[PDB]
């Protein structure tokens, strides 16, 4: 039932896409980050004054412990949690139980922000990542098993410049719009896939295509920015700043917001990627309305970040298009998609395929 999978999720205006869900019985009501880049399931278990709710094991009667507890840290933030099992319900999608792993948070730090709307998260990447370990079976291989579905997964992000879709089990033909281009998965924790070539107004930077894969090049929707290596994320900088002519230090930093539309004044961006063919690729293209972002005439951020080890791309990047996270083959395949728009206006682009000679047959150091 693909089609009532569609606009189960909501944006929240950039704080992140959730999707409600019914845990429990009788089922308590959360909101729930979709989240490509971690492993866990993980919701609120006490009260925080940050969050409106949380779910209460106690009033749980198909709930059960497991009898240990497990603590999570980030480069920001950090929580422990209860570990246990129960029954959820995805009602936009998937209105039959299925029993899955659940930490229940009692402890956290830099996690639950202010204004933030949703009360846990759901981790959609692979079991090397779960914590304690990789045995804490993961909420979609749960899925996947119980309703005997098929291993993908798909995502439209509708909100560039608000929700948009979860597609678990499959794929939905009315997302996206002409051909799907497929980069391998090279490594099976992350969504890792493999860079080629970033390039700057139709410039590729100057760069040994390992730096791209400095660690790993990931697709995560639980980040805000396309994050590169701060090697990589000066050398962008450079080439946006040379290509558009207009800028004080603090822009590029997102110390300051620029004032003014100024998108005709800026360059697309491309990343090249691999394709499932190794001796082509595809590039995925985003234009200045989808780095160049409106916060409220209108004032700037700058939509790229530094990161001191991977290139992320993040949410902002997926708002550009319809992405398949298709585990069974071992690939991401990305697509044009029709809500990628403001006021009509493209803000991403997709073609190939280009030859693979000018470049070294593996980027991953
Ligand atoms: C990067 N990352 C982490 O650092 C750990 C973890 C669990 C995490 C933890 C806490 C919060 C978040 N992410 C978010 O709050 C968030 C907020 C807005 C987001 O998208 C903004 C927009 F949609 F692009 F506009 C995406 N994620 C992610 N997941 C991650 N993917």
């Amino acid at each position: 039932n693909f089609l009532a999978m569609v606009d189960n999720l909501q944006g929240d205006s950039g704080r992140g896409y959730y999707l409600e869900m019914l845990i429990g019985t009788p089922p308590q009501k959360l909101q729930i980050l979709v989240d490509t880049g971690s492993s866990n399931f993980a919701v609120a278990g006490t009260p925080h004054s940050y969050i409106d709710t949380y779910f209460d094991t106690e009033r749980s009667s198909t709930y059960r412990s497991k009898g240990f507890d497990v603590t999570v840290k980030y480069t920001q933030g950090s929580w422990t949690g209860f570990v246990g099992e129960d029954l959820v319900t995805i009602p936009k999608g998937f209105n039959t139980s299925f029993l899955v792993n659940i930490a229940t948070i009692f402890e956290s730090e830099n996690f639950f922000l202010p204004g933030i709307k949703w009360n846990g998260i759901l981790g959609l990447a692979y079991a090397t990542l779960a914590k304690p370990s990789s045995s804490l079976e993961t909420f979609f291989d749960s899925l996947v098993t119980q309703a005997n579905i098929p291993n993908v997964f798909s995502m439209q992000m509708c909100g560039a410049g608000n929700g948009g879709s979860l597609v678990l089990g499959g794929i939905e033909p009315s997302l996206y719009k002409g051909d799907i281009w497929y980069t391998p998965i090279k490594e099976e924790w992350y969504y890792q896939i493999e860079i080629l070539k970033l390039e700057i107004g139709g410039q590729s930077l100057n760069l040994d295509c390992r730096e791209y894969n400095a660690d790993k090049a990931i697709v995560d929707s639980g980040t805000t920015l396309l994050r590169l290596p701060q090697k990589v994320f000066d050398a962008v900088v450079e080439a946006v700043a040379r290509a558009s002519l207009i800028f004080s230090d603090g822009f590029w930093t997102g110390s300051q917001l620029a004032c003014w539309t100024p998108w005709s004044y800026f360059p697309k961006i491309s990343i090249y990627l691999r394709d499932e063919n190794s001796s082509r690729s595809f590039r995925i293209t985003i234009l200045p309305q989808l780095y160049i972002q409106p916060m409220m005439y209108e004032c700037y951020r700058f939509g790229i970040s530094p990161s001191t080890n991977a290139l992320v791309i993040g949410a902002t990047v997926m708002e550009g298009f319809y992405v398949i996270f298709d585990r069974a083959q071992k690939r991401v395949g990305f697509a044009a998609s029709p809500c990628a728009e403001i006021a009509g206006a493209a803000v991403s682009e997709i073609s190939g395929p280009f030859s693979t000679e000018d470049v070294a047959s593996n980027c991953v150091p």
